[PDB]
């Protein structure tokens, strides 16, 4: 097999995307997250390219059997079930299950004995390692089974289940997403399992996959990875989805705007965006002074990247560009979309701005224009928050 | 002292109402908790009026030596400095300190020595036992200290602070009110404390207080008043604040149309009002169908009182109400105002609003209208709050 | 059960620590006395079962629970955080803390915990206890000595082996009556405040027992009377009583000495040397003759009551050699004459005590006439 | 320290049940062996300071953890939930978990847990364990008796007092070995996944320490190796060895009895006798005669080693009578001849295992010679 890979010239990795912080697919051709980045690792030492190919729990070892990927990346629990038809690698990491439920309920859900009757609503998503140890350690209860996920969690804020069971490393990290959400004693599981790589049934490669992970664990550089993406404020994900898209979307802004030779600066519409920014924060309880510096640095961001198209238009005598989306009809109406995804991401995420070395990933709009970029963050750096609060 | 009582006909009671859930100031003469309902019972036991007092913890002591009031119903710790003035009762209740702390560092906080040390910033309200014990065993952390106990707790979920110290039952409400918080092994405090009333030098009242007390303990009557104060829901106590005073505002608004003879239904008001908080609605992520439901009927809910005072107004030939305030520039304003207060409670509390024995304390403009007063509250009723989500 | 448990087994079994006049004291044997010995018979009574006192100590007191050695646990046990881990409490029967006991002199240099905390001062406390946490808390600077006997450990600072002890204020009252030369600092303002209630299991039945009893016995007066009883019990007396009762179980090898030789029983000349060795000492005491003499003639009389009884017995078994008896001059005598000593000092220290004014001796088994005789000059 | 506590000490405590083959076993005394107390042995020696076995059992282990009894426990432990609350555990050094074992004619009957979990079926595990948590979940309708020894539990399988058995796959497939008449139920595909790792306590300067160095241990093949050694080893033969053992310290009782009465050592009646008898018994086993004679010879010889070695030492102390030495012929004699049925039968089932291929006996104590002669005839080459 491992000849197949460097024939080939690429390592196929399966990853669900589903499971923070472990695999997360953002958008796109955009997964992130630890195993994301050990993919990543493994790739450049086979010196092959990597390929996320996107799997899911219910379809992971049929997927596996159609050889759609090399192996599996993802946090996969080994289970005797997977040995059947797999190997795995060495583990990475020790965890295992325990519940997920609203605050209030933490005290009503601390034993498997509490949790196995039929008063409880139970809920899984299918195929797991999630849904057998439910359907093995709490048969009595109430089970449905909710093929999606990341809004799985969802259910039980909302109420429409009572409790989840999960590894208690998914526990931890959900209850910072949902704060109405907590974890129950997540530092004593219900059991234990480890963490490896799902591998084929080919010896060499495991032995070549085991020597490389043991490698790793021992120099330190697994233990920071572990660091880096615990740490990582994925609550702020849609925060900087929102500053990111908003910067991407001034390209049209200046496409649209060249086709009339509009001048850049419109006081008018700065003073509109601002002054409906500050309105709407209101409601939020941000303060005005904070919401107007955040917005004035969206404004400028992206008049910077207007100014650097029309400088290189004005050089090109470039003419009329064809598909430039309305301006008025089609991208200001998105603009103020997001500026309301913005402002509830700077309500809610007060404290986890102000953590200093926990730190945002870099824009894809650096891409465009990294000044711009370094504007648009600037009054949501640490210091500035804490200045004004 | 227990003759000086009886004679002056009222016992005056000293209430921090800062301390939820034993003594809360919600506005106005409008004391509630535990301690207040207490301090109640042993006015009526006695024969006497009740009289709240305001203190606080910094003041204590000296308000009580100025003889400001008889006793202190307060949650108030017996401790030996206190001891040294005064007499207390039998307990009532037992309790210690523990740490309360954002969801994710429960597991930093676990321990005096954890706390105990310079990286971390702890903040205590004044004057109190939670100042004393933080400078006794946690000198080398850094210590704000903050003076207003009600809001202090804002200051761990914004990360303004890492943590706060104080009696296990304070956390356990605490942890239900910012789901953002939780408590630190609150069923194993720090240490124990007896919760007993402050009284004077003279052994005949601490005899009466005492007898009064032990019956009151071993017939269930405390025992029911707590379970009552602790499933009260101080959670929607903002919100039924802002339904209230609207509508004790409904009583100006009749008397400045009645001055200009104006029919009560104003059409165009009525699509603003709905038509504004929805819009405010959407970006708190309200759903727009039970906003608007709320508000017709908070709405509808102002009409009948409007309606109700015509018809008195007109049997009585009542003539120019002369200090009635304006209608566009000062009633309006502030009804705008409380629409912005109610519709956040809405967001926070979502789910406390489909709990159902856990009920709301009945609305002061009852005394107004009744029939007023349950149209308001209708559509907050569990099972259309259900309904809607 | 628990409560069931209790009355299925037919016995309450109660922890006490023995070492906390005048909360718990063991006297010897199956022998506890105090304040919450009576309340554990009470509460017995109460259920309709059988008392057992189960021994404990501080050091072993939670571990000693969790093997469930007892049902619960009454013996001035202060309410803590550490203890109500494992544990459920009653309502307190009394609120008190720690302060300072030291020698009368010194009152004045331990009136503060800044004037007691530093390098300087010598300070003891017994181990496992709230006393021993109290000390390392409050007093880190001090110099810690950790005594492990608590009955004697007020004898340390008399001696000025240490400077001061810092105990339940309650203690301290006592200590300072059976200690002339030692004072209690300020014990109507300790240094803090803590409750003294009942250990109990995690069982929410029996709580509520307990507690619907204790509140009884608290309203009614019934428990104040009962600190009043066991405060002005004459605790002085409690080791005149062990060396009395250590004497006369002594006759027994006399007896079985002089059976070996058939010496007889009566010995004019050793009850005459007796009796003016005692006085001659008692006066050296400041005791009064007549009544020295009236309390050893009581105890030679006493002792010739056994003898009587034993030469009975073995006259009718015609029973033979004792192999393993001590003799009579050389190992018997001295040991006699040690206890003597012993008893007289302890009359020397209760003299007041003695005008105020009793259950059993242990050589009440031994011979129930003898040990009435024993004590008939401690009446009046 | 606690590395630090360890080196100043000068000796690595070190739990071990003593009842798990191949990981850790107590033949006596101060004797364990095995893979776990050979790598005890490999990271004492690593820390440069000395070894202690601690012993304990899986009922006792986190209470003696909790006690300070031992640093760590090397003993085929399982990581477990449980444990973790009060301990650290290392990398693992193997990956296993539960199969069952039964007779080799119901390897069908057992094949999945439905099978297995109905009230028809005796079930048999050893206390305290993954073993007995793992029964009780998975298996709550069968009848389950907890028998408190887990050497000879599988014995209770082949006698047919309980059906099956359900523990550690590689427990299994040793046991298939020691016991023909069992078989291992597809230990390649168990039921299940566990670790087996270190014990530790909660020290991190330490867990890199000990990790550090098993980490080398595995990357480099010498666990491979290890594990390779102590599966292939004749653990057959460990029974055999206790009844030689036990056999020559009686020696010392009947010097005394035979010294208080001043009898010569030389008994060729006795000798003769011994030797007809068992072969007699070997004959029932189908030993065959030769093979047995030589090694009751062997055990005669060797016990009047050790009688000549104390007559002398007594006459030279002109020491008198024994006054508590038993009877001869009433109390030690049976005793010989109960311990020369253990012996045969030892003989019987090791048939096979005794083409291959020792430590000390316990009577080098009393006399090396005597041991060397008692094992003389079990070197492969006498097995002609
Ligand atoms: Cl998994
Ligand atoms: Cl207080
Ligand atoms: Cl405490
Ligand atoms: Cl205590
Ligand atoms: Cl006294
Ligand atoms: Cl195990
Ligand atoms: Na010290
Ligand atoms: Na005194
Ligand atoms: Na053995
Ligand atoms: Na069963």
């Amino acid at each position: 097999r491992l000849e197949e890979i460097h024939a080939r010239g690429v390592l196929r990795v399966g990853s669900t995307g589903d499971y923070k912080p472990f695999s997360y697919r953002a958008g796109a051709n955009d997964f992130i997250g630890l195993d994301v980045e050990q993919a990543g690792e493994l790739a450049r030492a086979m010196g092959v390219k990597l390929e996320i190919v996107p799997t899911s729990w219910p379809t992971l070892m049929t997927d596996f059997g159609a050889d759609k990927f090399d192996i599996v990346l993802s946090g996969v629990s080994v289970t005797a079930e997977r040995q059947q038809q797999a190997l795995f690698s060495v583990s990475y990491l020790r965890d295992g299950k325990t519940p997920i439920t609203r605050c209030e309920n933490q005290l009503r859900f601390q034993t498997l004995e509490q949790i196995n009757q039929p008063a409880v609503r139970l809920i899984v998503n299918p195929g797991g390692t999630n849904e057998r140890f439910a359907r093995a350690h709490a048969p009595h209860a109430q089970l449905t089974v909710y093929p999606d996920n990341v809004t799985i969690f969802g259910q039980i804020v909302s109420g429409a289940a009572d409790l989840m069971m999960t590894d208690a490393i998914e526990t931890r990290l959900q209850q910072r997403l949902h704060p109405e959400l907590c974890a129950v004693h997540p530092d004593a599981p219900f059991d234990t399992a480890e963490k490896a790589i799902l591998l084929p049934r080919d010896a060499e490669l495991k032995i070549y996959v085991d020597t490389w992970l043991q490698q790793r664990i021992s120099s330190g550089g697994l233990q920071k990875s572990f660091d880096r993406w615990l740490d990582y404020p994925w609550a702020l994900e849609p925060l900087r989805q929102a500053i990111d898209e908003r910067l991407l979307l001034a390209e049209a802004v200046a496409r649209a705007k060249w086709n009339v030779q509009a001048p850049i600066e419109d006081l008018p519409r700065e003073a509109q965006v601002i002054a409906a920014a500050v309105q709407q924060g209101r409601t939020l309880g941000l303060p005005d002074a904070w919401v107007a510096a955040v917005f004035k640095a969206q404004i400028e961001a992206s008049k910077t990247v207007q100014r650097e198209l029309y400088a290189k238009w004005k050089a090109q005598q470039a003419g009329h560009f064809d598909d430039a989306p309305d301006l008025a009809n089609t991208i200001r109406p998105q603009l103020d979309r997001i500026t309301t995804q913005l402002l509830r991401a700077m309500a809610d995420n007060q404290a986890t701005l102000k953590d200093t070395a926990r730190l945002i990933r870099p824009l894809e709009a650096a891409a465009l224009s990294p000044a711009a970029a370094a504007q648009a963050l600037a009054p949501l750096s640490a210091h500035v928050v804490v200045r004004f609060l």
